[PDB]
């Protein structure tokens, strides 16, 4: 069901949270080789999450589930904010700009905590 596809999507999202926090520890410790690998892993996890979210939104639309579509439109919008900040974080790592990396990192943590009530609302609406 779309609801079980959203649970699969949620888990992938939580995997990115898990890796992201491990990455943050590596960054603070100066283990740049680890950070590079974690950033690669996170790109794969975000790409997969984005795709699952789009399939869920498209299915909710085909089902006529207006409330779920409204919530998923808000949610996917926020996901594009994370994407843009994540992209700038990766660029800051490439450029050796630790100040920008720190900034973007705290931004992404706010994105995830800011949207978790909406994430839970979606589960109940699908
Ligand atoms: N693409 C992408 C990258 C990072 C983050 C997200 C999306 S999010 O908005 O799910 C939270 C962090």
């Amino acid at each position: 069901s779309v609801k079980s596809e959203y649970a699969e999507a949620a888990a992938v999202g939580q995997e990115a949270v898990a890796v992201f926090n491990t990455m943050k520890a590596a960054f603070q410790n100066g283990d740049k080789e680890a950070v590079a690998q974690y950033l690669a892993r996170l790109a794969s996890l975000y790409t997969r999450h984005e795709e699952l979210l789009n399939r869920i939104l498209e299915k909710a639309r085909r089902e006529g589930n207006k409330e779920a579509v409204t919530l998923m439109n808000e949610f996917t919008a926020t996901f594009q904010t994370g994407k843009s900040i994540f992209n700038a974080m990766v660029a800051a790592f490439k450029n050796g700009d630790d100040d920008s990396f720190e900034s973007y990192l705290q931004a992404l943590e706010k994105v995830t905590a800011k949207g978790e009530t909406l994430a839970d609302q979606i589960a109940k609406a699908l």
